């Protein structure tokens, strides 16, 4: 193994990213000229925040990850006052970067963008691990525009906490719980966002956008793709041992043998050339 790298080890540019308890910074490591993005995190205000818990499942989790569609983590150390996690840096930034630029996506991305994330959680959730805060936020694009999902410290391992409001399930909502459905609502939330260009359940404020979603207050534009539509009806459902994907609908098998994914070529997305947005 190589030696404990330090901060003299890099040369720092741009923020990358800003969280509550970090901030992530694009760093040269200078003896090899490699680019990584720096997560850093103020060692005081995490335990004064008793953040140590996600910090760790952070570290945990994607020290474990070996799979091209996720963020890595490979290398920590610390100083006086920070910890710095060595991530992968992708350098297109945020899914939500193009949702923005484009507008919606065409079927020909929506299609494959959803595979590789679908191809991802099944990934994530072979491992007992569920994301529990999956969002075009952090669903990054690296330099080849396959995505790469990263923020993990609210993540949990199978053998209390609520993410972002518009992709928060309805079992969070009504009884303090998660399982990896979860995630596929998730999932079901972001391609409609990827066809529609805007989340499925919006409102003036995150009580307002929690009432739709317990009541399954959404529905879709004319333009939705019809697959795309019906692949979402299997996801949006509030019984949780109903969605697509899930272990009592029989897992990613029925899931990514929707209509929807026709096309799809399932087994060596990575290796795919991205359809051009
Ligand atoms: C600060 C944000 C939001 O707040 C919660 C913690 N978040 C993150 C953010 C990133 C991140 C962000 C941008 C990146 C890029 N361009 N390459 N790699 C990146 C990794 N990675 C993790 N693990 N967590």
């Amino acid at each position: 193994q190589p030696r404990k790298k330090r901060p003299e080890d890099f040369k720092f540019g741009k923020i990358l990213g800003e969280g509550s308890f970090s901030t992530v910074v694009l760093a040269r490591e200078l003896a090899t000229s490699r680019e990584y993005a720096i997560k850093i995190l103020e060692k005081r205000h995490i335990i004064k925040e008793n953040k140590v818990p996600y910090v760790t499942r952070e570290r945990d989790v994607m020290s474990r990850l070996d799979h091209p569609f996720f963020v890595k983590l490979y290398f920590t150390f610390q100083d006086d006052e920070k910890l710095y996690f060595g991530l992968s840096y992708a350098k297109n930034g945020e899914l939500l970067k193009y949702i923005r630029k484009i507008g919606s996506f065409d079927e020909t991305c929506t299609r494959f963008y959803t595979a590789e994330i679908v191809s991802a959680l099944e990934y994530l959730h072979g491992k007992g691990i569920i994301h529990r805060d999956l969002k075009p936020e952090n669903i990054l694009l690296n330099e080849d525009m396959h995505i790469q999902i990263t923020d993990f410290g609210t993540a949990k391992v199978l053998s209390s906490f609520v993410g972002t409001a518009q992709y928060v399930s309805p079992e969070l909502l009504t009884e303090k719980s998660a399982c990896k459905s979860s995630d596929l609502w998730a999932l079901g939330c972001i391609i409609y966002q990827l066809v529609a260009g805007l989340p499925p359940f919006r409102a003036g404020n995150e009580y307002l956008i929690f009432q739709k979603i317990i009541k399954l207050e959404y529905d879709f534009p004319e333009k939705f793709f019809p697959k795309a539509r019906d692949l979402v009806e299997k996801l949006l459902v509030l019984d949780a041992t109903k969605r697509l994907g899930c272990e009592e609908m029989e897992g990613y098998g029925p899931l990514k043998a929707h209509p929807f994914f026709e096309s799809v070529t399932w087994e060596n997305l990575h290796q795919q050339t991205p359809p051009k947005l």
